[PDB]
């Protein structure tokens, strides 16, 4: 009151729930960005192609905006939500070096003067609602942990992790979510719904990697 637009949480993390270095992703997992690319943009149903009148929604920090390589600003066939304190949605457009994609963006990407929950109660909107599907939260640090504290903890309805092994030894952003087994003082218990076995990536290092999906537990 006003309602929260449920969303589900994409990330990827190590066993110390280290996510990035404060600019960037330390490792590299070309299979985790196939996986996201299509996580976050594929719609319900047969053959429904993304486009304005119906698609996903990434709603990310203004860090993790910039963490995007201007090539890949805005992510193709999702609305694009950036939470900034004072960046505008010109300025975020101003990025973007291909004048013509530029041009073409200007109806992907959308300014949120505000945190998660303001994202979310602007999701909602009747203008929303019917054009967006799925809501995902991709990032960074401090988007997610507005993700699992109430008020939007409470309309989180899964986190899509991609968890990698070894630690990494860059990590200083992290994603804390309550270990198997256990609630947070807030009252959130996760449960595994599914998990990938262990693959090994082609990309650097090699490093080890699971796709796992989790709900919050509904007694
Ligand atoms: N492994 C993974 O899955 C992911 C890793 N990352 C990584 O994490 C790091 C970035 O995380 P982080 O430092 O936390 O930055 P964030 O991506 O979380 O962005 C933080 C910024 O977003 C805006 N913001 C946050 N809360 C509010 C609010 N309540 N109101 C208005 N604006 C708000 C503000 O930007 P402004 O300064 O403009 O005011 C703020 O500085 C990078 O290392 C990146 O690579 C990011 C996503 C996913
Ligand atoms: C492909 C990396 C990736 N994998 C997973 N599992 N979750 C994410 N949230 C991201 C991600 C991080 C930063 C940007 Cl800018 C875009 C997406």
């Amino acid at each position: 009151r006003p309602p929260l637009r449920p969303f589900s949480v994409v990330v990827a993390s190590d066993e110390k729930g280290g996510i990035g270095d404060g600019g960037t992703i330390p490792w590299e997992i070309p299979e985790d960005m196939q996986y996201f690319r299509r996580v976050t943009t594929n719609l319900r149903g047969k053959n429904v192609k993304p486009s304005p009148s119906k698609r996903n929604a990434v709603v990310m920090g203004r860090k993790t905006w910039d963490s995007l390589p201007p090539k890949f600003r805005p992510l193709s066939n999702r609305l694009n939500v950036v939470l900034s304190r004072s960046a505008t949605k010109e300025q975020l457009l101003a990025g973007i070096p291909d004048p013509i994609k530029r041009a073409e963006a200007a109806n992907d990407v959308v300014a949120v003067n505000g945190g998660l929950e303001d994202a979310l109660r602007m999701l909602v909107s009747k203008e929303h609602t019917s054009s967006i599907e799925t809501v995902f939260c991709i990032g960074g640090g401090t988007i997610y942990k507005q993700a699992l504290c109430a008020p939007c903890v409470n309309v989180l309805q899964a986190i899509h992790r991609t968890v990698v092994r070894p630690a990494s030894n860059s990590c200083s952003v992290f994603f804390d979510i309550p270990a198997a087994g256990t609630k947070t003082p807030e009252g959130l218990e996760l449960v595994r719904e599914s998990i990938t076995d262990e693959r090994v990536s082609t990309g650097a290092g090699g490093k080890k990697y699971q796709f796992e999906k989790l709900v919050p537990r509904n007694s």
